[PDB]
């Protein structure tokens, strides 16, 4: 499953919310250096021909089909207060090692 | 499955015998902060029962299983010459740029 | 020197009430793999005397005299909204892209 | 300093040789993804008015004038052989924290 953490959700639908217009969201996945592979979160209007679409806690998350089976089980969380407020994610098979 | 390019297939087969001690590659994955990942590239002497081995050229590839999702289709591949030498990863999972 | 903008200023002032434990923010840099570098930010209790405080804003600013060469000029800097909310570092030393 | 080490220098050497036309290695630094920084590593055919051109070991480094007190202090290595082949920035000032 792809999920959004509570807080995640809330964070996120209160600027699509305050944004007015939308879809949702892309999660993605991209290389990053030689050894490297980075997370992309953006904000999307439409699902391409290319995608899935999944929802969680209300908000629709659009996944690039070639990146499904490894992007599944991702959880996007935010983390409110603190140096590291922000957005994260979390896969409880890629382990911190 | 996994594989190797003749190029990266003919390099690792000369590292295992200089080294004339293990059985083969593990390819696996690993967190790199919190917005992404990094591949892990090791010689291993032994296979465990969590792992998937493929072999490819001559060189056996150990992946555990439930980092299959995230690196299933990939080529282990190596660049000779220029700036960028050394191994490098393609997978398809993951999108360029 | 350092410096912090006034959306960052006004969140780690913020963030020094609620805790009312310790002196100021750490800057840093560590290693970030063979090819890269991380910044380090951090709440710190005491200054040591390898350090170089910087004030702005009432938040003291703790830097190690020897990263200096990698963080002079740079200002720490919050987006309050967005996906990217959270911390950010605008470095004169290091070029964008 | 800026430097090389020996086996990073005679492998520049030889593709420089090997291309026959050039000026020398750009060393630089760029931002990556929000927290991170990323050594930058090219030919190129001249410098610019921006660069200042240092040189060691018999190569030429260019590098831009607002990065130059960044990088001062580091020294690219060149891993001749294992599954870390390839080029490596280290730094005394850098820790691996």
């Amino acid at each position: 499953s792809i999920t959004l953490s509570d807080s995640a959700a809330a964070r996120v639908n209160t600027f699509l919310a305050n944004r007015g217009k939308g879809f949702g969201l892309r999660l993605g996945v991209r290389t990053s250096g030689c050894s490297g592979m980075a997370y992309v979160l953006e904000f999307v209007d439409e699902p391409t021909p290319e995608d899935i679409v999944f929802e969680d806690k209300g908000v629709k998350v659009v996944v690039d089909g070639k990146s499904m089976q490894f992007l599944d089980g991702t959880q996007l969380d935010f983390v409110k207060e603190g140096l590291n407020e922000g957005f994260k994610f979390t896969n409880p098979n890629v382990k911190d090692e």
